DNA sequence: CGGCTGTACTG
DNA sequence: CAGTAC
DNA sequence: GCCG
């Protein structure tokens, strides 16, 4: 993991990200995910271009870090960037909102609180600003999953509730909990969603709602008792017929999903949380996750092997 | 030159 | 729709 | 940014 170059790149990568240059930030993200994986630290400016994810521009930049010791572009990073990052860490506010607030003269969360116009979601994000920057211990994610499962299985004991995301990928900490809910009978998943949230809300577990769709919920919960933080909770309810693809999707990682979906498109297919399809298409049968891998000509990967 | 994943709330 | 998010 |  020879990475004294990456450190300086990530500063630039972050800068592009918060300023909304998502594609350049994407290039940097992949160039960096590479350097933290090359066996022996990079030596030659040719050793660079001989790596997947690094080209003429990135290579010559790496050659500036090694040779010179520091990259000059860093010195041209707008001074607004730290403030933009602060604002964009409010849930529900992205690059465009942060830049607008910044143009309006706002510089601190006190400025936002007192003077900014906030959406319903942003007001919740700001209230829980600190909490939402903390990742929870794996054990707390378990407790949250079980709270949801216990409350759901009370409408129907056959309902499957499974924590996906970083949890299923085996991480020691989780930014939130992602709970996928279904029923193996392909039908009992219906007419449950709204009742579930109502009971979780009734028992004081759900504290705030961010997004409420027909089959997806993004919100905020807090386990009972002292010393508890507010945690983000996302729930989706899917018909059993879509279980494997939904599980695959909601497990990720995000970068893994993107790569897998890109691959599917090259093979004349389309992959979503609903189905693996032939391009516009026929829905290919995917009873299990393994079926999706096999249809794409891929060796199966355990969730921990998908942590990209 | 131009895609870089595919989907779904909010207002 | 643009913006934000999973 | 990267790559085809
Ligand atoms: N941009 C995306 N494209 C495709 N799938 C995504 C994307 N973003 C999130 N997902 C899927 O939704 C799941 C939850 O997204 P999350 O935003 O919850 N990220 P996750 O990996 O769980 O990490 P932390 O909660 O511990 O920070 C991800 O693991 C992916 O499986
Ligand atoms: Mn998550
Ligand atoms: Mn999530
Ligand atoms: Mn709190
Ligand atoms: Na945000």
């Amino acid at each position: 993991h020879n990475l004294h170059i990456t450190e300086k790149l990530e500063v630039l990568a972050k800068a592009y990200s918060v300023q909304g240059d998502k594609w350049r930030a994407l290039g940097y993200a992949k160039a960096i995910n590479a350097l933290k994986s090359f066996h022996k630290p990079v030596t030659s400016y040719q050793e660079a271009c001989s790596i997947p994810g690094i080209g003429k521009r990135m290579a010559e930049k790496i050659i500036e870090i090694l040779e010179s010791g520091h990259l000059r572009k860093l010195d041209h990073i707008s001074e607004s960037v730290p403030v933009l990052e602060l604002f964009s860490n409010i849930w529900g506010a992205g690059t465009k909102t942060a830049q607008m607030w910044y143009q309006q003269g706002f510089r601190s969360l006190e400025d936002i609180r007192s003077q900014a116009s906030l959406t319903t979601q942003q007001a919740i994000g700001l209230k829980h600003y600190s909490d939402f920057l903390e990742r929870m211990p794996r054990e707390e994610a378990t407790e949250i999953e079980q709270t949801v499962q216990k409350a759901a299985q009370a409408f129907n004991s056959g309902l499957l509730c499974v924590a996906c995301g970083s949890y299923r990928r085996g991480k020691a900490t989780c930014g939130d909990v992602d709970v996928l809910i279904t029923h193996p009978d392909g039908r009992s998943h219906r007419g449950i969603f709204s009742r579930l949230l109502d009971s979780l809300r009734q028992e004081g577990f759900l504290t705030d709602d961010l997004v409420k769709g027909e089959t997806k919920y993004l919100g905020v919960c807090r386990l009972p008792g002292p010393g508890r933080r507010h945690r983000r909770l996302d729930i989706i309810v899917v018909p059993y017929s879509e279980f494997a693809c939904a599980l695959l999707y909601f497990t990720g990682s995000a970068h893994f999903n993107r790569s897998m979906r890109a691959l599917a498109k090259t093979k004349g297919m389309s992959l979503s949380e609903h189905a693996l399809s032939t391009a516009v298409g026929r829905v290919l049968p995917t009873p299990t996750e393994k079926d999706v891998f096999r249809l794409l000509g891929l060796p199966y990967r355990e969730p921990a092997e998908r942590d990209w």
